[PDB]
C-alpha cells in the first residue's frame, strides 16, 4: 500500500492508460478522481505534458509524469514525486 493517502488526478493522454493506471493505484492503497475537484482532495496530479493553458490551471499542484506511478510500484515503495515532476 504505497500509495496511502494518495489522491491522484489523471490529466490527458497517458502511457500506461488511465485505466492501468488507476488499478495500479487502488492495487497499492491510494485513490483517484475522474473530476479535479480541488486541492483540498487532490494530491498529485499526472500527466504526459502539459499545455501552457494546463501549466497555469495546474501551478502549485504536484504534477508528475506516469512514470512516477509505474516506478513505485516496481521499486514496492513511493519514490520522491520531485524527481517525476513536470514543472
Amino acid at each position: 500500500k504505497i500509495f496511502k493517502n494518495c489522491v491522484i488526478y489523471i490529466n490527458g493522454y497517458t502511457k500506461p492508460g488511465r485505466l492501468q493506471l488507476h488499478e495500479m493505484i487502488v492495487l497499492h492503497g491510494g485513490k483517484f478522481l475522474h473530476y479535479l475537484s480541488s486541492k483540498k482532495t487532490v494530491t498529485h496530479i499526472v500527466a504526459s505534458n502539459l499545455p501552457l493553458k494546463k501549466r497555469i490551471e495546474f501551478a502549485n499542484y504536484k504534477v508528475v509524469s506516469p512514470d512516477w506511478i509505474v516506478d513505485s510500484v516496481k521499486e514496492a515503495r513511493l519514490l520522491p514525486w520531485q524527481n517525476y515532476s513536470l514543472t
